């Protein structure tokens, strides 16, 4: 061994320890926000389904109980994504709101504490809103 | 050749020698959970698009054997990922499970002999556990 | 200068010239082969959907010379990368296959002369080949 191998070795180490890194967060922020979208939307199907077949609001529920002639049950747990809590409260009066709130012990640190919502009014019109930032809300509500 | 220029090799040699190392395991434990499932999971959709369509169960089955206008075969073959093996066996009431049981001979040594599995109720719920650590389990399942 | 200083840098010099050197060819030929299969891989996405929108294959080819409502042209040149080369046929009746052939002039002296192929059956099923050593070869093909 001499000593030009050694320092060209050492010269080599620390020019490829230069490389550069860019971010990386705001990746995630969106996908999070772009698959809590995809899980909650498709329960607006029911939804309108249960208000119109006959039975009314409040029954409407969540969870794994079976269904009857009565009261209707989706097929999904109230913390089946881990990403967050999804939660349905359907008035008697057919208008309700269908939300989900991210948890802070999965969910990324900016979609932390951060809740959408799917409202239905009482005439019958489907809004969505939500209240993370305007580059992370998909592109499909406001802010 | 003198010793100075010898000693002083010797002595870089050394504090070469002592970059430290860290863990690489978790990682390819979390990739090799995070591809099963990927390539485990849209069976669903064939599943219940023979459910649905008007074959009973049994009949489906998993491979290359062409298919007709009464038994369905997916695409896949029983070992098509080296990583393990899949199974299915869809009862003739609907209800059935889907598992996939890694392989000692190609898996990682932590996730070795476990087991995924995806579920149908009998009245149409789809559920899905696992038998890995909680840290190595992917974000869409239990344990 | 004596004597002994000079016996201990010869006999310094000897130690030091002693260190063993394992083997490092199959670290790259190995990545080799993690490069190919991950390089020609997408190509199925386009394949599958010039199959399915409408046009008919043989069209279907490879290089840099725009599209049309007719042909389909991956944006990729047969020799983008410097480790082989891509060849791509589809037959009419939809069947074909992609191939990568190892270059003899850039390839490592294990991989030359080596061809990878993912082939489509005419029902509509995709697999894959090799030709390469059984521990060269990837973890979703066979030999």
């Amino acid at each position: 061994f001499t000593l030009i191998e050694l320092m060209i070795v050492v010269a080599i180490i620390g020019i490829l320890a230069a490389i550069a890194i860019p971010q990386y967060q705001n990746y995630v922020a969106r996908s999070e926000g772009a698959s809590a979208l995809a899980t909650i939307n498709p329960l607006k199907t029911t939804v309108e389904e249960s208000l119109s077949r006959g039975i009314a609001g409040s029954k409407i529920k969540i969870g794994t109980t079976a269904s009857t002639a009565t009261e209707t049950y989706v097929g999904v747990e109230p913390d089946a994504n881990k990403l967050g809590v999804i939660a349905v409260a359907i008035e008697d009066s057919g208008a309700g709101d269908i939300t989900f709130t991210f948890q802070t012990g999965t969910s990324s640190p900016k979609n932390a504490t951060k809740v959408i919502t799917l409202n239905r009014t009482a005439d019958g019109v489907w809004a969505c809103k939500s209240t993370q930032d305007p580059m992370f809300t998909p592109k499909g509500c406001d802010n």
